[PDB]
This record gives structure tokens, sequence and C-alpha cells, in this order.
């Protein structure tokens, strides 16, 4: 309740960044509840990868904010981003792309869906897990 919004796609950044135009300001958004690796860390270059062919190769681009603040203490916008109805944020934590992370309780929303995927790219061993 939770409502998903049209993305307008600047660029990728990395694993867990994007540029979007945002009511026609150019913006970064962070995603909610994750961690990828940097773009020189290991798994980073697949993380920003993945980040970027999803959002980009998807007809339908969403931006779904959380119930608490909207953009960090860096300006940064953070939501939940979607690709045609999936969501990033979770393909990555279970492709063992990010971890779970930086969890506020003003924004925590999709937290037990991502412990979920979290917990079968451990048990898989994938990627930062193996
Ligand atoms: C994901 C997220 C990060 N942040 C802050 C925490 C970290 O701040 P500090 O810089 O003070 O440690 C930083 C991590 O972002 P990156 O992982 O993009 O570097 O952004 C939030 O404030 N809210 C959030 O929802
Ligand atoms: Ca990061």
């Amino acid at each position: 309740k939770l409502h998903k919004e049209p993305a307008t796609l600047i660029k990728a950044i990395d694993g867990d960044t994007v540029k979007l135009m945002y009511k026609g300001q150019p913006m970064t958004f962070r995603l909610l509840l994750v961690d990828t690796p940097e773009f020189n860390e290991k798994y980073g270059p697949e993380a920003s990868a993945f980040t970027k062919k999803m959002v980009e190769n998807a007809k339908k681009k969403e931006v779904e904010f959380d119930k608490g603040q909207r953009t960090d203490k860096y300006g940064r916008g953070l939501a939940y981003i979607y690709a045609d109805g999936k969501m990033v944020n979770e393909a990555l934590v279970r492709q063992g792309l990010a971890k779970v992370a930086y969890v506020y309780k003003g924004n925590n929303t999709h937290e037990q869906l991502l412990r979920k995927a979290e917990a079968q790219a451990k048990k898989e061993k994938l990627n930062i897990w193996s």
C-alpha cells in the first residue's frame, strides 16, 4: 500500500544505484534493503551488469517508495525498482549479487521477501556466498 509509479530511466550506475528522471529531475535512486559490491570489488561488475540489463530491457519500469523516508542523507531516492513486474532488489539478492542490508524500520516492507531470497542464495552458495 505501497503503490508503483512509472520510472523513467536515464542510466544504470552500478549494482544498487540507477539514475532516474523523477518529476523531471535527474536523480540517483538507491535500492532499498540491499547492498551490492562496489564496481571494482568481486561480483561488483556482475551486479552492475545484472541491474543494468534488467532495468534497460524492461518495457515497464517502475519505482515503489516504502512508507518512510523517500530520500537518504545524500539526497538519493530510496525505492524498490521493478522491471516488467519483477523486483530488481529481490532478483539481485536471489542471485547472490547483493546482501540484504541497511534495513531501517521506517522502510522495511519487503524485508521478509528479501531474506527468503537471501537464504536460497546462501543455501546454493551462489556468487557472494560461494
Ligand atoms: C540503502 C540505504 C543507505 N543509506 C545510507 C547508509 C550509508 O550511509 P553512511 O555513508 O553514513 O555509512 C550509505 C550506504 O550507501 P552505499 O551502499 O550506496 O554506499 O547510505 C541510507 O541512509 N538509507 C538506506 O535506505
Ligand atoms: Ca553498495
